């Protein structure tokens, strides 16, 4: 019974205490550990109260990241009995899954209630907010709690509440001015920590050997978790995991596989959340701690390598690398608790006892102090907030991060001279995408030399979003399908989307072409989130008359949408060298970054050879062994870089 065991959670002896110390306090600190019930059952709890209203207001829940925020939404409308979307909701940047006036609580992401304040910025839709693992300090959270902070004297019926760790939730009290704390401690069963002998490189050999000395060995039921590092590796794990079971068999016993990640179906949600029958072994292999809680919670075993991927500031350029780094000594041993929730736990650790003492880092820094600021900055001068380091955030950029976010602001042109948001930047703050990528819809509508491929540029927009994910297997066999001799990255990306259009969607055309469907209606659905706000800006309108008076079916078409992502992504520039591709910057020697082998552009200097390119655009840097450079595209002339940024290229050339 899925209404028993909600009673079984450490939350539920403390309801009638809870409720009463949020109808007396305006801010309350909830401390505790993850998967408590807090997220889960506060909802609840609120709701059959008149905190809300028989239909006024609404319960507004913060996740940090889009997985935990959906799944977690999902597992509510189980236990409300409701239709996920009807009474129970959730707000992801592209997802709005919410009824308008229907809609009581909606779990929501830290970045989309910042996208709230813009339209409503005393939040007067919301009774109460729940801002949920605040101990993680997400940029997008940190920047929340200070703007929270600012209308509370503003707003007194509002209720605030702050889910955190343990070690965490005194750093929050100060800055609340010494608001109380309520503590709901996790159930905590003995877990038994092994440490191997040696440090372990390839720790996907050693996590598969781990597995299997669990399963076989153990017995039921204990349940395996595996945090891996990423999205894809839990893909090739999983497909590697079967290979073994299908030698097996019905031999010794059975293992499920679970993967968590980020835009499942919906036939595998309901497969993590239900419960395993009688000589089933569950193996859930996820990224995070947030998403791994349930209600039931039959899981008993843990594997660590204590790895995580993060979003590192790259000094040179101004923008972010995807950079695995090890975990935190707080993040590990957040990890080793997850086994122990209902019964005692083993945790197998995959790096050596030294380096947990010596090597690893006692807290995890703030996001905030390592990040690329003008997403944040552009819409905290669009809010109001005139002052950068005035305002009452609880830990303070670098002035090194901060000038250079501001510059890189500049000369995006979202900044004046003085530095006053403009009229541009009061534009980049209505698309619900980067402000670079919002660059480049207003130069393919507007510039002179770039009018008339807004579709066009829409197009490619939406397909960056999702290119992890677009294609089954190699993508050169995907690529030679569709269209061949096919130059530079983004030209392709138009070209797939442009052929689905002319199949009307077709989910038959995306199996002979080599393409996932479930992606390609994400892209679509992408791209009319984008048009309609080209509309309510009005770059729909003015692209129609720059089409209707200069019409260009040749090859500037795709001459133009170069010029386009040139004025939207300066900073990524990258020149060819005697060593090799080169960072353009002049801030840094050199940064000798190299191109990605899955990109086009490698398959075009390796399989049937061309002469490099001497100039080449970017999306995305990586650090995995060495300097990687995804959805390149080619500037095949000089005198674009020039036309287009002339304030940095000037001074390169």
């Amino acid at each position: 019974t899925i209404q028993e065991a909600r009673k079984l959670l450490p939350v539920h002896q403390y309801k009638d205490e809870l409720l009463q110390e949020i109808k007396k306090n305006q801010v309350l600190i909830i401390m505790g550990e993850t998967g408590s019930g807090k997220t889960t059952q506060l909802p609840q709890y609120l709701v059959e109260d008149g905190f809300t209203d028989q239909g006024k207001l609404q319960i507004a829940i913060t996740q940090p990241r889009r997985v935990a925020a959906t799944s977690v939404a999902a597992r509510v409308a189980d236990e409300m009995n409701v239709v996920l979307g009807k009474e129970v909701g959730y707000q992801i940047r592209f997802e709005d899954k919410t009824t308008p006036n229907k809609t009581v609580l909606k779990y929501m992401t830290d970045g989309m209630l910042l996208r709230e304040f813009l339209t409503d910025s005393k939040l007067s839709k919301y009774s109460c907010i729940m801002i949920d693992e605040a101990h993680e300090r997400t940029l997008a959270t940190d920047i929340l709690i200070g703007l929270l902070k600012d209308i509370l004297p503003q707003r007194p019926t509002l209720k605030l509440l702050i889910s955190s760790a343990t070690m965490n939730a005194k750093k929050f009290s100060e800055f609340f001015d010494n608001c109380p704390i309520f503590n709901v401690p996790g159930r905590r069963y003995p877990v038994d920590i092994h440490y191997t002998l040696q440090p372990e490189a390839n720790y996907i050999h050693a996590a598969i050997t781990t597995i299997f000395q669990i399963h076989t060995t153990q017995s039921l039921p204990g349940d395996i978790l595996v945090f891996l590092t990423g999205q894809e590796e839990i893909e090739r794990t999983k497909t590697k995991l079967e290979e073994i079971m299908s030698k097996l068999g019905s031999r010794t016993k059975q293992m499920i596989i679970t993967p968590i990640y980020a835009n499942l179906p919906q036939e595998q949600q309901l497969k993590i959340f239900q419960p395993t029958p009688e000589n089933c072994r569950k193996v859930v292999l996820a990224t995070n701690i947030a998403e791994t809680s349930l209600t039931i919670d039959g899981i008993r075993y843990v594997i660590d390598p204590g790895f995580v991927k993060e979003n590192s500031y790259v000094p040179s350029t101004g923008m972010t690398q995807l950079l695995t780094v090890p975990c935190s000594r707080a993040s590990v041993d957040q990890r080793a608790g997850r086994a122990g929730r209902v019964g005692p736990g083993k945790c197998f650790r995959i790096f050596t006892k030294w380096s947990y003492l010596h090597e690893l880092e006692l807290m995890p820094k703030p996001e905030i102090t390592r990040t690329n600021l003008s997403n944040t900055v552009l819409l905290l001068l669009s809010l109001g907030v005139t002052d950068l380091i005035k305002f009452p955030l609880m830990d303070k950029p670098s002035i090194p991060t901060l000038r250079k976010s501001l510059e890189n602001l500049y000369i995006l042109g979202a900044l004046n001279s003085k530095g006053t948001i403009t009229r541009l930047g009061k534009m980049m703050c209505e698309f619900p995408c980067e402000p670079e990528f919002a660059k480049v819809l207003y130069t393919a509508a507007t510039h002179e030399q770039c009018q008339g491929v807004l579709e066009e540029c829409l197009t490619i927009v939406s397909m960056l979003h999702e290119t992890p994910s677009l294609f089954i297997g190699q993508k050169r066999d995907a690529a030679a399908s569709v269209l061949s001799e096919v130059e530079s990255d983004h030209i392709l990306y138009l070209e797939i989307f442009n052929q689905w259009r002319n199949s009307k969607f077709s989910r038959s055309w995306c199996q002979d072409h080599k393409i996932q469907f479930k992606t390609m209606l994400r892209v679509r659905n992408i791209r009319n989130q984008l048009f309609r706000c080209s509309e309510k800006v009005g770059l729909v309108e003015k692209n129609d008359q720059a089409r209707m008076k200069i019409g260009n079916i040749a090859g500037y078409i795709n001459a133009r949408i170069t010029r386009c992502f040139i004025s939207g992504f300066p900073m990524n520039i990258v020149q060819l060298g005697p060593t090799g591709y080169q960072t353009m910057g002049r801030s840094s020697g050199g940064l000798n970054v190299s191109v990605h082998p899955t990109s086009i552009l490698f398959v075009n200097h390796k399989e049937k050879a061309q002469r490099p390119s001497k100039y080449v655009l970017y999306q995305q840097l990586m650090l995995t062994s060495k300097e990687f450079i995804r959805d390149c595209l080619v500037i095949p002339k000089e005198e674009w870089l020039i036309d287009m940024v002339p304030q940095i290229f000037k001074d390169l050339i």
